[PDB]
């Protein structure tokens, strides 16, 4: 799951624009989406269609639990992959 972090760690710097996530966060997110039962692999981040239930899910967890670390990474990592498919 190294190629799934390089494609985002390099793309976010072009999409997010001085607002990319943290290297330690990316690894703490791609692994969460799996256990959460959202995706089966980190490369699934390139699947524009399941972000709906995934985005609303992480947004609800931050509230129920109270934290917002993982969700923060999703909101950013998604801000890039979203503009990717476009252009």
């Amino acid at each position: 799951s190294e190629a799934v972090i390089k494609v985002i760690s390099s793309a976010c710097k072009t999409y997010c624009g001085k607002t990319s996530p943290s290297k330690k966060e990316i690894g703490a997110m791609l692994s969460l989406l799996q256990k959460e039962g959202l995706l089966m692999s980190p490369s699934d981040l390139y699947s524009p269609g399941s972000w709906d239930p995934i985005t609303a899910a992480l947004s609800q967890r931050a509230m129920i639990l109270g934290k917002s670390g993982e969700l923060k990474t999703w909101g950013l990592v998604l801000g890039a992959l979203k503009a990717a498919r476009e252009e």
